[PDB]
């Protein structure tokens, strides 16, 4: 059912074609998948005029294109590239379709181009009608996206109306697979006490299972919550919440998700929280290579431990421990960074331990890495 110019178009029989040469044609190329890449490179270039015509073609059906796989790519670049009354004209249709866009696949990002792109006051009259149904969108799998760029880019007072909507259910939403990302984006662009009050929502104790923090902390999604909540919240708080991950920091360093969160403080926390961690692995480096999950956190340790701390983390295992690592898969990876880290005198033991291994090391995957790595000092 293709015109002959949109199927000339997608057998390359038009290398340079214009967006003069496909009028009467625009909805149907905007609606096709190689028809509408073309009319998006091509509308960054053109005359006012040029995208007037275009535009002309795509008013009646915009709605229809907002919501359309191939169409809303269009309706997008009319944002990014079109006059004042046409980015006008597309926003009154949206006027009294919000709630109905945010929550399609295509829609939520066609609202996202509209309020980047349009002027204040429409982007005011258009978030006012996100505040009515808060609740339902940072739980919706489109309509999480659509608050994350209020939180990013909106108005403190319209931030203000989705952290209160936040508020009290803090723990709950933090597990959900999307509202996550809403409340990890309110601990970062919330204001100092917003965040606080956040912040000590959780903290405080409940007579649940695990506490409030802890259950978080080894959640699938609440995790990435807390290590946005470690990077933020104040000394006091801080304190609160690094106290509850001390002690469960064995059961977080091998859980699926707590381990997540254990790289996050030996990454960006404070050397005494980072000494501790280390401290509650050491004496367990050879076992915990070997986890598929622990394996990251020892990992860490030797990446980011005081310079004594590597010292006695390297040299547990040179008491051999290196060829069962090194023939792991996952503790592999932990003997490239001591060989990296070692100073020049601690790691001449090192190599000195994998030398009787060399000629056995190149049958196993990831032996090429450890002789590409110690090609580097070996010797030299």
């Amino acid at each position: 059912g293709r015109s002959r110019l949109l199927e000339d178009f997608r057998n390359n029989r038009y290398p340079n074609l214009q967006l003069r040469e496909i009028a009467g044609h625009i909805m149907e190329f905007s609606q096709d998948q190689h028809g509408s890449r073309f009319i998006q490179l091509k509308l960054e270039r053109a005359t006012p005029a040029e995208r007037q015509l275009v535009f002309n073609e795509i008013l009646q059906a915009a709605y229809q294109l907002m919501v359309d796989v191939f169409g809303n790519y269009v309706i997008q670049k009319f944002f990014e590239f079109g006059s004042l009354e046409q980015k006008l004209a597309l926003a009154e249709r949206i006027r009294g379709h919000v709630l109905s866009l945010a929550l399609q696949m295509y829609g939520c990002r066609v609202i996202q181009k509209a309020l980047e792109f349009i002027p204040s006051d429409q982007q005011n009259e258009m978030v006012r009608e996100l505040h009515q149904h808060t609740e339902q969108l940072v739980q919706d799998q489109y309509g999480n996206y659509v608050i994350q760029h209020v939180l990013e880019h909106g108005r403190p007072e319209d931030k203000s109306k989705i952290v209160a909507e936040i508020r009290g259910n803090v723990l709950v939403l933090s597990q959900h697979k999307f509202a996550s990302n809403v409340v990890e984006k309110c601990v970062t662009h919330a204001s100092r006490t917003e965040r606080a009050v956040l912040i000590d929502e959780v903290c405080t104790m409940n007579d649940g299972p695990h506490s409030a923090l802890y259950t978080m902390m080894k959640d699938q999604y609440a995790n990435y919550v807390v290590q946005k909540m470690i990077d933020v919240a104040e000394p006091g708080q801080r304190k609160i919440v690094m106290h509850e991950l001390h002690q469960h920091t064995e059961q977080l360093v091998q859980d699926q998700y707590g381990n997540y969160v254990i790289q996050h403080v030996l990454e960006h926390g404070r050397p005494e929280d980072k000494s501790k961690i280390v401290a509650e692995i050491r004496g367990n480096v050879l076992v915990l290579s070997q986890h598929k999950f622990a394996s990251n956190v020892v990992e860490k340790c030797v990446t980011h431990a005081s310079r004594t701390e590597r010292a006695v983390l390297i040299d547990e295992v040179c008491t051999s421990a290196l060829y069962t690592m090194m023939k792991d898969q996952y503790a592999n990876y932990v003997v490239q960074k001591m060989i990296d880290v070692a100073e020049p005198g601690q790691r001449k033991i090192v190599m000195h331990k994998i030398r009787p291994h060399i000629a056995t090391l190149r049958k196993y995957t990831y032996g090429k890495h450890i002789l590409a790595k110690l090609e580097k000092y070996y010797m030299k």
